[PDB]
């Protein structure tokens, strides 16, 4: 396709590309925060709570160890992530409200989601029932169509990823991994259990792999595990080439064949990737009840609300060491960082 569909998303682009091609920087200070609490940590970074000292609003800053990015051969992953971040917009999207640097650390300033993970309520319930999943399925599709219509590819889709809002809607947290790409790229990331067999054969890949992942992703919602899973990631990458994967018997006959057709190996072939693009995947008929315009309105009434006090309530995220957010007499690696 419809002309409003078409002209939401030629706008869409409009919008991206000149906040791409002129970057904001530098639109906050360490000392304007209080820390509250860690909220997850990582190889060269972490998520804490923080609460704004002037306007007392609570935010989710990740802060990476400069030092540790080089070392980890992230540096240009970083670079993607805050310019992607600073130029998107979309329902689905947690929003970048600061950024800046000092001598050792980056830090992006994020709203704060203080439902916690899909990943904690999916472990707690066991499974979703196919309705609720395809729910937050929905949300996906529609936030896949906007970034690939933006030539972006996500690259992390994965429960941990998914935060869950007071209305009991999706908003996507990191984009660490995701990176503007016209034609094809070569990168090895992402998690084991959820990458498409091109990224692990080494092939040149596109926006098919997200789609892929995104059968990881409902199947794993429905049945409470994914499809392709063991002890050493060798043993992951052999299942996922085979591609041959069971469904438990409750799987609905629509939604099976659904599975099948994003769980194709053959990139080629595979629902999302085809030359009808994302409508192959709104018509199938596992979505024949979802009203995909009431749900980018946010007009549908969520299946589950998360349980917390208020804005700054840390019950639905986990307990880490609290450790030292140091910061250097001397400036470190100010060459390789100098655009952010
Ligand atoms: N979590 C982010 C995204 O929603 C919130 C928050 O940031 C401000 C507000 O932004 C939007 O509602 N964005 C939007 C709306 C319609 C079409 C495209 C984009
Ligand atoms: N989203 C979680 C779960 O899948 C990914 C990711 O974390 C690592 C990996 O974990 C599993 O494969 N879990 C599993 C496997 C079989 C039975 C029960 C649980």
């Amino acid at each position: 396709e419809q002309e409003s569909v078409k002209e939401f998303l030629a706008k869409a682009k409009e919008e991206f590309l000149k906040k791409w091609e002129s970057p904001s920087q530098n639109t906050a200070q360490l000392d304007h925060f209080d820390r509250i609490k860690t909220l997850g940590t990582g190889s060269f970074g972490r998520v804490m709570l923080v609460k704004h000292k002037e306007t007392g609003n609570h935010y989710a800053m990740k802060i990476l160890d400069k030092q540790k990015v080089v070392k980890l051969k992230q540096i240009e992953h970083t670079l993607n992530e805050k310019r992607i971040l600073q130029a998107v917009n979309f329902p689905f999207l947690v929003k970048l409200e600061f950024s800046f640097k000092d001598n050792s650390n980056l830090y992006m300033v994020m709203e704060y989601v203080p439902g916690g993970e899909m990943f904690s309520h999916l472990r707690r319930i066991g499974r979703f029932s196919e309705p609720h999943a395809r729910f937050y399925a929905a949300q996906i599709v529609l936030t896949f169509e906007y970034l690939h219509s933006l030539d972006l590819i996500y690259r992390d889709l994965k429960p941990e990823n998914l935060l869950i809002d007071q209305q009991g809607y999706i908003q996507v947290t990191d984009f660490g991994f995701a990176k503007r790409v016209k034609g094809r790229t070569w990168t090895l990331c992402g998690t084991p259990e959820y990458l498409a067999p091109e990224i692990i054969l080494s092939k040149g890949y596109n926006k098919a792999v997200d789609w892929w992942a995104l059968g990881v992703l409902i199947y794993e919602m429905a049945a409470g595990y994914p499809p392709f899973f063991a002890d050493q990631p060798i043993q992951i990458y052999e299942k996922i080439v085979s591609g041959k994967v069971r469904f438990p018997s409750h799987f609905s006959s629509d939604l099976k064949d659904l599975l099948r057709n994003l769980l194709q190996v053959d990139l080629t072939k595979r629902f999302g990737n085809l030359k009808n693009g994302v409508n192959d995947i709104k018509n199938h008929k596992w979505f024949a009840t979802t009203d995909w315009i009431a749900i980018y309105q946010r007009k549908v009434e969520a299946p589950f609300i998360p349980k917390f006090k208020g804005p700054g309530d840390t019950s639905n995220f986990d307990d880490y060491e609290e450790e030292e957010i140091r910061v250097s007499i001397n400036e470190k690696c100010g060459k390789e960082f100098t655009e952010f």
